[PDB]
Parts: C-alpha cells; structure tokens; sequence
DNA sequence: AATAAAGGAAGTGGG
DNA sequence: TCCCACTTCCATTTA
C-alpha cells in the first residue's frame, strides 16, 4: 500500500488535485494545501487506503507530523506548508 | 465566543 | 513476537 507522502507527491506530479495542494517552491520540496479544500484531498486519502473511518484533514496531518522525525516530511513555518526531503524527491 | 491551524496513547494492518 | 506505517481518539495551545 502506498505511504502517504508518496501519495502528496503523487498528486503534485499528477496535478489532479490542484485546487487542494500545490507547490510553494518544486526545487525545495516545499508545498501547501488549500484551507478550503483539503478535506476533499484528506477524503481521498483514506478511500485509497480502504480505512474503516472517513478520513480528515486532522488525522492525516497527525500522520504527516510522524515524518518531521525520521525527515520525509518536516513542517514549514507557514500556513498549512511542508516540505519533503531531498530523498523523497530523489526517489 | 466562533473558527482554524498546530502530541500522547491506544488500535489496526501486514508483515 | 513485535515492528511497520499509519489511524483513531482525545485533549491542549495559539492566533
Ligand atoms: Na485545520
């Protein structure tokens, strides 16, 4: 099953969601979801997984804040912006 | 107040 | 057994 980050990614590369998640700057990784619409994007998350419960925004940002340790994902200080690592981008 | 963004603990999946 | 990779639940802080 595929990991949530490579999910985002995904979605970045793909530019099916472009309403609820873009790119701040490609070259850094860095990226922000919508605040009107990414409930739709969290919603679709949790369909692709097959998970009992609907999906929210808040429990798939609980799972992005798991990353900031081992450094897939680290938090921005800006509105609703991350930023993948160098590695994620690579692979 | 109303609205919104921003971790400990226990449960679920598939190894 | 016991970690993976989240998911779910509940609560708190700041703006
Ligand atoms: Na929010």
């Amino acid at each position: 099953k595929i990991r949530l980050y490579q999910f985002l990614l995904d979605l970045l590369r793909s530019g099916d969601m472009k309403d609820s998640i873009w790119w701040v700057d490609k070259d850094k990784g860095t990226f922000q979801f919508s605040s009107k619409h990414k409930e739709a994007l969290a919603h679709r998350w949790g369909i692709q997984k097959g998970n009992r419960k609907k999906m929210t925004y808040q429990k798939m940002a609980r799972a992005l804040r798991n990353y900031g340790k081992t450094g897939e994902v680290k938090k921005v200080k800006k509105k609703l912006t991350y930023q993948f690592s160098g590695e994620v981008l690579g692979r």
